[PDB]
């Protein structure tokens, strides 16, 4: 997986 696609599922989590 990549950090800008991960990091956006957090913040939306």
């Amino acid at each position: 997986f990549l950090p800008k696609i991960l990091r956006k599922i957090v913040r939306a989590l």
